[PDB]
């Protein structure tokens, strides 16, 4: 398409730039891929272009890191077990102003760059929100000119590739490195030792960790480009490698796999803790290798570690890298020979912890036996930390033994465990939630005792998304029509979107806003046909719930509504209803049974709804296979209605909600997480807010949630439960959904029936406004225009000023 | 050193060529390695140069393979489980005439290219002779313009890196790909399925192999340059990969390792069969993937497979890829649907087998149960092959049931097994030994019954070595002085070395020949000091035995001589003897106990000899650690005396013997293998030939080898055995060498004591001639000058005309 090359926000196709791009495209095709045009596949062409484009990163990559050496600013180390990065090619081109040039260059070579882009595998090294937040954060940190380093693990296999088979999820390994990763640079020369198991000997000069098994940590460095500032930061991902030295010789060589299994696969759990030793090993591996790099870089700068927190910030993405606190102490005390108290002064000032959930099954609580075996010296240090910390509690609250037991890092029981959130709080100067309501809920509940001891520690940092990936990349049509009115500065100053409120009554913007949405919808519809032979009605309302499958996110509530629409159609076939394509998508953790049942229910509903000739194209329900960052970039720009329907108090923030707001969808949701702040930014009048508020959930809990009451009082709801029990959605297996029915009736922690009625009526209001295109689009304008707060640039600037103590900059580097 | 850049056989340093080399060196340093000069290590500089040099291969690589597509010549597939390739960088530069240019280019950048070369890891994907023959063969095949493809396995770990610790061998994994391989091109797009286990169902149209576990075979292609002919052939090495589809999900991902273990490590056995299922899997993996490529290329050329043997030659390097015979039949019968007899016509005409040993512990005899489980359809086919083959025996020799049982592919016993040599003979049109004596010994003994049935099958192909690696690369000084007299054509026409017999009385050549040897010796001496802090006397005779540690190669015989020299010195301290550095080197297979004892004995002798102040620098015995192709290239040019002392009839050919002859060493050896032909080429008067001849070994076997006789009749020998028994060479452990003593006295298959006396006296003749420099050097000239026959170019030309049916060419391709 030539129209796309006329998108100004995609930059200049300079005649010489084009000429050079083609020359280097053809150079990589010959020397790097060893192909000629006669045997070259699209995949080769994608790689030629990827190599060509990565070459443009290299100069800035070297100069940026030298700049940091020269200026010696405080360094931000963002430790996370996940980096949900997605694809890199388009992102590279946008941040380097090369998109239109590459598009013209490939066009002259007879190629469609859009097709080439689709050959790239996602770097799916995350589960969901926490992982994708880390990716967004790296991008914003680069755009804000921070000396910032992402540190994590190079999983051989990312989040599993989901296939739906028989209506059921099947998992297949995500072999994302099969054809190579052209972005990363392997750094074997900078390999570091990590120790495991062993024993502690307390000798003359103190403790010594000995008799340890070594696993080498090999770093791969990936470039992280800011938005047109000539800044390229580094994401460093550690890969596990058997040590150089040592059933026989053959077996010994084979057994090198055991150690190398630590970096093999992402644990595919979203918001759920599994106490597997391999997972614990992964956490120590990232923390140990990462902290050796930080100490070395600290020493090779302009030992006295009193200035370590002036030059080092370690940000903990959840408790997953929590061992960085005992590990930093270990290095400082056992190897650098610092007194414990100075070491602890340094540690607390250097470390800060970000919490992502109040849900108990997600919080890390490691058995002491496991910590004792695998990391004996760390357990010792944790116990010491706990004694001095509880001593402070005692002195602050004399005689409150109850607070002592509650605040202990050590949790008593049949199995003694270490509470890793407690360790983080004790060992960090800053603790933040990711949305106002969540940060409030932490100081009033889960962490209230810690808030009372150290109020000053507790902060809020409302999550954000990068408007590069999540607008310019994914929705170029919308970015353009915005740029035509207000220019391009908003791309790294998203609060400038408020200027668009001046256009609520401009007929061309109203027309253009709707036209872009139509275009995104036609393109997504076409996508399902070619890739999955699925027919969807492009003049239907696109109702999308995409996110990991969960009880607390209430995909089930969405199911109940969908079946309601179906049954209402059957009772009154002749009555007009706004046509709808209900799209639900997301992965279930492989061991989460309810989530796999929920996926099966969505498809089972589809099997009835989509083949009923009375319904026809009035209602269609499809399960979007293999939801991942690449598919988010397709389906979200195409969405009319954003489903954000978690039980009030359960979704700490959400980030999918913000992506939908940024891309021209209206939101139907509870007052939970950032939904609260999104409605405050836009006005509640521009959101479909429904359901119980947190305080209402509490009152139910106070008197007990009896699901039976709602079933006995709501005829439409009872009908649906009867259809599920008796086997209307599973004729060949009538009892198939009994577990779903049983949880809803007797063990529903998330109170789906209690929001059922308000939800259904709120959906009626949605349909009503959809019948009025002009006013739909006008309310959409009011949303897009107030979405600026939810830029990750704002989030990061806040981290920088309020926790890290660094001042962000958007000034370009010379290049 | 500037002198080396004045070596004409290293080509022109063209001013523009130099300029471009530096530009691309600096380009790879920046864009490929992402370094600058301030942080660049030697290793980076080596990689920049490797990348730069590999770029010069690419154009010829593509054009050569297109040339083969266009002309459609018969294709040679050299199947081997080993490719002992060594380093590639210097070899690339010599075959492309880039050596002096790169040397000047790196010099102007302030770099020593010789230092850079030493950072390259060997591709040590072989054990010894059979492996290095395959490497030599690929090089000659390229130089002779044959459409030839090396096919094997990309082992993750090659032959183990040997460390001597306490006088003992220790094995460490050969992590040859730790910092990457810049020569190979990964080809994931050409991945192929290989099947294992399963069952056979005989249906309508015939048999079907079903219920199989799949292992993907991923090819990596390495360039193979001929000598200045613009030809670049391909070595394709298969790497094992878990299939795309499927204790839980985590465990399933981890368990992908099991399948990927097939390409993990070379079995480090030299001339020894180990019936491990993993080894069998390796053999099938290479044969199955390789034959799918051959069939596909056959079909994509200008199905009737009557012309398959006109377009395809499969050469089997030992019985290791023997399954190619049942596998080709399987494809032809079960998938292409050809009648068995036409399929068998095709198979025999396509396959040929090369035998490398007459020793029984080396020959492959696989248990039928193992073949039945792992490859059920192959076993079926083997049985059928055996029936029709034995039917031919029966018809040729009616009533000889004894011949039937002896010639059977099936060997009866407690465990029934398949004899893989027998399968090869039955399924191949050509069977060759690798030296005249060995090829004769096969038709008179091991394979006499097969020779009687099919005389026409049995050939000789005396082994060879490439004069590129083994003269021009490793000994540039010698190549030059040769080139000054006769020019450069000899480098690919080695028989031209006979012209050097005209110089036996030329004083400058005599001077120059000796001067080069002195230079190689001083350089090797310096090597031991820097890398191992070992002092050797450069005015001593360099007595070198390098090769895998073996009973049959008789390193022990060398030990006996060394101790004799030591004891003779002690009895008569004042008596002059020619100073000697005895150098023994080689790896023992990890499970071969005697070989590990032999290594310990060599070092133990050193511990006495090298610290006796009466001996001083008159005698020194050192064990050369980690003998591999790179070290062969150093030590052999430095050698005065080549130890080739296998028991007559045991070493099929040898190739180390030819490397020493080519590089200016005189040979002390038995009449075994190619030693017989080397002495015929030079004249026995120019070789130190000693010991029993094969017929003498036979007579001993006829009456029984009683070691006691030699001990009771030879005082000097009895003394040494007493020193070994009583613990003179092991004071802290007197009984340490009892196993050696016991084998020599009672279970010596290789009759060391029977050649002891003739060996010792032959060594006296060696020392005597060494006292006369002029006549030493003159005899060396007579050796170098007659070494031409032992070029692998001659060997390969013979394979091509006498087995493959293709005419070699040394004409350059346009480029
Ligand atoms: O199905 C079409 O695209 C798919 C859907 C889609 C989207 O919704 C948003 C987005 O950011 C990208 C995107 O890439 C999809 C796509 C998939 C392919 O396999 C492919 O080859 C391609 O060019 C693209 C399509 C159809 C069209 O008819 C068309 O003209 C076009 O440009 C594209
Ligand atoms: O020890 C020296 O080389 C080593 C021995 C050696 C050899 O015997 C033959 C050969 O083909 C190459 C060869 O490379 C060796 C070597 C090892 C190194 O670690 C190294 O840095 C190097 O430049 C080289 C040496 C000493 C010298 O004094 C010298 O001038 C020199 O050029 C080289
Ligand atoms: C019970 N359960 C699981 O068993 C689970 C999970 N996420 C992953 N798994 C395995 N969640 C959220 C959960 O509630
Ligand atoms: C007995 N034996 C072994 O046990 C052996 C070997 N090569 C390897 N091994 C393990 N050889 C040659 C051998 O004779």
């Amino acid at each position: 398409q030539e129209k796309r090359k006329q998108i100004s926000v995609r930059g200049l196709a300079g005649v010489e730039n084009v000429t050079e791009l083609k020359k280097n495209f053809n150079r990589h095709l010959h020397f790097t891929l060893v192909k000629d045009r006669n045997v070259a596949t699209p995949r080769d062409y994608y790689f030629a272009l990827a190599h060509t484009v990565r070459d443009h990163l290299v100069g800035r990559w070297i100069r940026t890191q030298q700049h940091y050496y020269e200026k010696d600013p405080k360094r931000i180390y963002y430790l996370s077990l996940e980096f949900y990065m997605g694809r890199t090619l388009q992102n590279t081109m946008v941040n380097l102003a090369l998109e239109n040039a590459c598009d013209e260059a490939t066009y002259q070579l007879g190629l469609d760059m859009e097709e080439l882009e689709e050959i790239e595998e996602d770097a799916g090294l995350g589960n969901g929100g926490l992982g994708r937040l880390a990716a967004c954060f790296l991008d914003s940190m680069a755009t804000l000119g921070l000396a910032a380093y992402g540190y994590g693990i190079r999983y051989e296999f990312g989040i599993f590739n989901q296939k739906i088979c028989g209506g059921w999820q099947m998992e297949e390994a995500d072999d994302w490195l099969r054809y190579g990763n052209p972005w990363e640079k392997a750094r074997p020369e900078f390999t570091l030792p990590v120790h495991f198991y062993g024993r502690v000997e307390h000798t003359s000069q103190g403790a010594k960790w000995v008799d340890t098994q070594v696993v080498l940590a090999m770093p791969y460095d990936t470039p992280v480009p800011g938005y047109r500032n000539n800044v390229v930061n580094t994401m460093r991902l550690w890969s596990a490698k058997a040590p150089n030295d040592f059933g026989g010789y053959i077996q010994a060589v084979l057994d090198r796999n055991l150690a190398e299994n630590i970096s093999r696969v992402l644990y595919p759990n979203d918001n759920f803790f599994e106490g597997k030793e391999l997972r614990l090993k992964q956490e120590y591996f990232v923390v140990a290798a990462t902290l050796q790099d930080i100490i070395r870089r600290f020493k090779s700068s302009k030992t006295n570690f009193d200035a370590f927190p002036d030059k080092v910030a370690i940000q903990l993405n959840d408790t997953h890298p929590s061992l960085a606190i005992p590990e930093l102490m270990r290095v400082l005390v056992d190897l650098e020979r610092l007194d414990w108290d100075k070491a602890w002064e340094v540690t607390v000032k250097t470390c800060a912890y970000t919490n992502h959930t109040v849900i108990p099954e997600a919080l890390e609580r490691w058995p002491v036996h496991l910590l004792e075996t695998l990391l004996p010296r760390h357990l010792q240090i944790i116990y010491e930390i706990n004694q001095r910390f509880l001593n402070r509690v005692a002195a602050a609250f004399p005689g409150d033994v109850d607070r002592l037991r509650r605040m202990s890092l050590v949790e008593e029981g049949a199995v003694k465990r270490i509470n890793m959130a407690h360790l983080c709080i004790a060992g960090s100067h800053a603790v933040n939630g990711v949305a106002r309501i969540h940060s409030e809920i932490l100081k009033k509940t889960i962490f209230k005792d810690f808030y009372e001891l150290e109020p000053h520690k507790f902060q809020n940092k409302t999550n954000g998304i990068t408007p590069r990936r999540w607008l310019v990349l994914c929705n170029p049509g919308l970015a353009e029509i915005i740029a035509e009115r207000i220019g391009e500065e908003y791309i790294s100053d998203l609060d400038q979107l408020r200027k668009l409120l001046s256009y609520v009554d401009d007929e061309a913007f109203i027309r253009d806003v709707a036209k872009v949405k139509q275009e995104n919808k036609l393109k997504f519809a076409a996508y399902l046909e070619r890739e999955y032979k699925v027919h969807i009605n492009p003049n239907s309302l696109f109702d999308v719930q995409v996110k990991r499958i969960h009880e607390y996110k209430r995909q089930l509530l969405n199911c109940l509504h969908v079946i309601t629409l179906y049954n209402r159609i059957k009772k009154e076939p002749n009555k007009f209803v706004v046509p709808r394509t209900v799209m639900i998508g997301g992965k279930a953790a492989p061991g989460y049974h309810m989530a796999k049942m929920i996926i099966k229910l969505i498809t089972a509903i589809g099997d009835v709804v989509n083949h009923d000739p009375v319904v026809g194209d009035r209602l269609r329900v499809i399960f979007l296979e293999n939801y991942r960052v690449s598919l988010a970039e397709k389906v979200i720009p195409a969405a009319d209605l954003s489903e954000q329907i978690s039980t009030a108090g359960t979704e700490a923030s959400g980030t999918g909600n913000m992506k939908f707001m940024l891309n021209g969808a209206l939101t139907i949701g509870t007052m939970d997480g950032a939904n609260v702040e999104m409605a405050e930014e836009a006005g509640e009048e521009n959101f479909f807010i429904f359901g119980m508020r947190v305080e209402d959930v509490d009152r139910l809990d106070q008197r007990g949630y009896n699901a039976q009451e709602y079933y006995d009082r709501i005829p439409e709801l009872r009908q649906i439960i009867e259809q599920l029990s008796s086997g209307f959605f599973s004729p060949k297996q009538p009892d198939l959904f009994k577990d779903i029915v049983n949880m809803l009736m007797h063990h529903d922690r998330f109170k789906v029936f209690a929001d059922y009625e308000e939800y259904v009526k709120c959906q009626e209001r949605v349909s009503a406004l959809y019948k009025n295109p002009r006013e739909w689009t006008r309310m959409v304008i009011r949303n897009i225009a107030t979405s600026g707060k939810f830029s990750s640039d704002r989030t990061i600037a806040q981290y920088a000023r309020e926790i890290w103590g660094v001042e962000p900059s958007r000034q370009r580097l010379p290049a």
